[PDB]
């Protein structure tokens, strides 16, 4: 049978409690992971917006932004790919599922999709406010019905919990999955006791974001075992320490006329060639012929 | 009239003695590096296929790679962008010509070609060896026809040196220049006074590489102005710096269960805001409307 | 100075009364219409739904979709290429913004927004309601701040006549121009006067759709210009040509085993190249080179 | 299990004797094709040149515009599509598998890859040279080593008839066929007699291409059976014809003003919302929600 990254996506999940999802800025950074042993990797909205084309996470990246991304990705990994697919790219159904299908093709394991609202108004400032239950439940529909590969992996984020508190949160959380919702991710989450409340609302995994600088404190792997979190997430880890690194570059060599003082920040030449299997391709040759 | 990547970059070599010109990776490092002073940026033919492929710089990146990164990062960045145009992905005056067209339309100041042979048979194991004089030229000359923009920079790159010595690696810039080639890239120069040698052969300005564990040193902008070169480049300089500290990462959260022992080592939210200019997205509502 | 599309449009409308601009599904049909003698062409939201991507006119071509329609058909044609740009491509000023940018980029000359709701809900049935006038002069707003290319054109269109009554649609079509729009596109004119009403209100160029097995007449260019309309459009003519020749094809040459009964239906080879200007390459290798 | 389009094209192959495959040039007349009942439809080089980018086929277009062209395709219409590759997109056999691949990541059945040279020179004009059988023979190992789906098709075309006579261009079919090659295209045959002896001498299926105006006459589908020729090829029949379609609204428009005089010409509004299936959204609306 053929590959499915999303079957793959799940056993990992099996295999690893919690599964750590790190993110992956570029398709080099996904080798580096897979090298540092995941099993999953992630491809972050606002790392595609922040990273990928130099822009805030205002929802202006679209979703030909984030379908080139996880092409490239999924082209050199083999591991299984979660996308940060914002609130599905379009209002409509058929937008929803235009997504679905079209990231299922460029080849991600998942996505989770949000009950943001996104901006509805051209003057619209950029808000956290979330649409209605059954809006969400609409959109959650949606995308399990374009599902092309079973596999495939539908998870639901709530960000309820700023806006309406946990017992809302946790109420649309129960509603998504009755929807279709296969995992469930909870933003913002602070104290590690809400976490084991979502795992015991709904009968589907949870994934806890583990990000750097923002509500969540940074919870251990065992910490999150013991609410009954199924999979850690690091959206930007990666990311965040590769500006600082190039920043500090960048200065250096602009304040002393010479990258000499900063060499031993480096990855070497021969460690660049090791990560992007370099000499795997002179074997390649060989296989084949010459 | 309307703005010209090209004439800005021409702009930039009086500015400046020699242009520092650093590589960016991706749209963030180009804001990154406006930040920190810059006024000229490149773009890596090995930083597409390493970093956004994953892949050897082997030519297995397309034009259309290379495109797609050319218009996130100029879409974003104003400063004047060089290219790395391979040989000008295809052995046809037709492909160069829709290279240097497409180029300039995605947003960049200039390209350099360089008169590498590539592959020659599907077997062909990777090499070193550099097409005759005539054909560089040939290649020269579709390029410098195909500019759209008068502004635009053909830069040529050879590797004659290290080839045919350097008697034929200065008759052959002579000849480049000659058949329309703006600005030279001469390779692998181990000695300041053989750059002094180029410059002294060709009237128009020259590039230093200035990458790092290769064979050439790590010489200073003021050893670089000593022997006339106009503008240093730093291709991957930042990249190999980003890798270590996004490995570093996966690593230590991998072992550690939490990345909280590593929080020092990123790039800060604010930092992160500041960089990608977030402040000025409310402020240009405000400024439209009510 | 370097080449303005919207330039050599704003050029076309003197020199033509009414400026005739048809529609080109692709590439190859832009060059027909050179040929022809046309100095403006169209590229239409529905054409790229319908024809590009086989879909209906819902709103499920992204902005994407339409780009690589613009650069192929740019890239290749000079003639100032009009595009159909439906809202913005997005509900935020920040989204009009990069479209408008976005575009200017790909080729186009000019684009044209319209004052439709769209889509509100996931469940959004297909609805004909546009949305205040005020939120309309905010696109407009948006969209003529982005202009990167100051004579790229930003026409509003306006189905206000249909909705909202004549003297509505004339007031919301002042409103716009106040706002900034450059060029009117009243929707669903069916009596001349009726152009010439809207003329006589707004200073700037306006277009007559005249678009088939709709509710408006197929006016002929003389009538136009006597109720002081500035550009005829036929958005989808040549289009819906081509699909009948097409489908006469397919259906012929199942039935028959053979397409010999419909060769003489047919673009002889040599039509073909003459189309592409096929001897124009063989011309430009024997200039540049021996 | 995961639907392989390239089983369903074997499949196809096995019910239809011989199978008539169709050159669509967009999504839409792929729709088209599979309402007239083809069981297999064709994305030709030369139209993708010609059609989607108003170029003649001289090895200007790239993959990218290949892969969009047929995601566009299998994104709407299921019926199993048959690729033009060319000689694969590259010199290297990194670049025959990273073709291979990306096609059937963006949804494609099969390809066929030939044994022309392209250019080898910047002046190199257009030609028919084709490369050794050694040289073909290892384009198709790594193309067939490179399949990522067992069923995709990976056909072998031969253009040595004109250049090298027909025992030769036999020879070399075996040769190819021999090198994992799994369907045989003959191009140029002039007599039926020639393809049984393709048939006779390579046990893999043959492809006979029945195109519009060049070296092989119309033969019929009997005509082919009796020969033993397992699919005919109609690459550009329906292209021609909407070419001319085109052409002649343009004329008409331009020449009288007006598009009445050819309204008879035009496939109605009803008709192409048919085509598009237009209805079957709102089913899809109805069967969700609301």
């Amino acid at each position: 049978s053929l590959h499915s990254p999303g079957k793959a996506f799940r056993a990992a999940l099996t295999k690893e409690n919690p599964l750590q999802i790190v993110g992956t800025i570029n398709a080099n950074h996904a080798l580096l992971a897979q090298r540092a042993g995941y099993q999953a990797i992630y491809l972050s909205g606002g790392g595609v917006a922040a990273g990928s084309l130099g822009l805030p996470d205002l929802g202006i990246s679209t979703l030909d932004d984030v379908l080139t991304d996880i092409r490239r990705i999924t082209d050199v990994c083999s591991l299984p790919l979660l996308v940060d697919a914002d609130i599905g790219f379009g209002s409509s159904a058929f937008n929803v599922a235009r997504t679905v299908k079209s990231m299922i093709k460029a080849g991600a394991a998942g996505l989770h999709i949000e009950d943001q609202v996104g901006a509805k108004r051209c003057g619209h400032r950029p808000n956290k406010a979330i649409v209605s239950k059954e809006e969400m439940v609409d959109r959650i529909r949606a995308a399990v019905d374009a599902k092309t590969d079973p596999d495939f992996v539908i998870m639901a984020r709530t960000d309820a919990l700023a806006v309406e508190g946990l017992d809302a949160a946790i109420e649309r959380a129960q509603a998504y999955v009755e929807a279709g919702a296969e995992m469930l991710f909870p933003e913002a989450i602070t104290e590690l006791a809400m976490y084991r409340q979502f795992a015991d609302a709904v009968q589907v995994p949870i994934l806890a974001n583990i990000t750097e600088f923002g509500a969540t404190p940074l919870f251990t792997t065992d910490e999150l075992r013991s609410a009954h979190v199924a999979m850690a997430l690091y959206p930007l880890s990666a990311f965040r320490a590769m500006n600082r690194a190039a920043e500090h570059v960048y200065n250096v060599l602009r304040q002393e006329g010479t990258q000499k003082s900063v060499i031993d920040t480096m990855q070497t030449r021969n460690e660049l060639y090791e990560s992007i299997n370099y000499y795997q391709y002179e074997e390649k040759l060989d296989n084949l012929f010459a």
